[PDB]
C-alpha cells in the first residue's frame, strides 16, 4: 500500500496537523491497523503518540519527525501534558529506532526524562541524524 507516488511508507515517524495551528507526532501504520478501509489515494493513516487513534492525512501534508525544531511548540508542550506525553512516546519510539541511552534516576519524571530527549532531538538526534529514526 501507499504507491501513490507520495512521501511516507508504514512505520515512518512523522508531525501531522488536523485541526488549528498545532503539529502532533504520530507514526504511518497500514490501513488494517486502523479497522476502517484502505487510505484515499494520496494519504496515509497514522497513529497519533499519546492517544493511539488514527487519523488519515495528505501524505503532500505530513512532515518528517526529524523536522524536530520547526514543528515542535514548546508553547503547547507546556500548556498540555497530552502533549507532552505524545512527545514523549514519539521520542521513545525514535531513541529505541537510533539505539540512543540517555542518564536516569530512580525518582525521574515525565519532565525529567523527556529533557534530554528535546535536547537530543532538537539537537538534530546526533550521532544517527535522522537515518537512525527509520523503521
Amino acid at each position: 500500500e501507499y504507491q501513490d507516488g507520495k512521501e511516507f511508507g508504514i512505520g515512518d515517524l512523522v508531525w501531522g496537523k488536523i485541526k488549528g495551528f498545532s503539529w502532533w507526532p504520530a507514526m504511518v501504520v497500514s490501513w488494517k491497523a486502523t479497522s476502517k478501509r484502505q487510505a484515499m489515494s494520496g494519504m496515509r493513516w497514522v497513529q497519533w503518540f499519546g492517544d493511539g487513534k488514527f487519523s488519515e492525512v495528505s501524505a503532500d501534508k505530513l512532515v518528517a519527525l526529524g523536522l524536530f525544531s520547526q514543528h515542535f511548540n514548546l508553547a503547547t508542550f507546556n500548556k498540555l501534558v497530552s502533549y507532552r506525553k505524545a512527545m514523549y512516546h514519539a521520542l521513545e519510539k525514535a531513541r529505541v529506532r537510533a539505539g540512543k541511552t540517555f542518564p536516569s534516576s530512580p525518582g525521574d519524571s515525565l519532565e525529567d526524562q523527556l529533557k534530554p530527549m528535546l535536547e537530543w532531538a532538537h539537537g538534530g538526534f546526533k550521532p544517527t541524524g535522522i537515518e537512525g529514526l527509520k523503521p
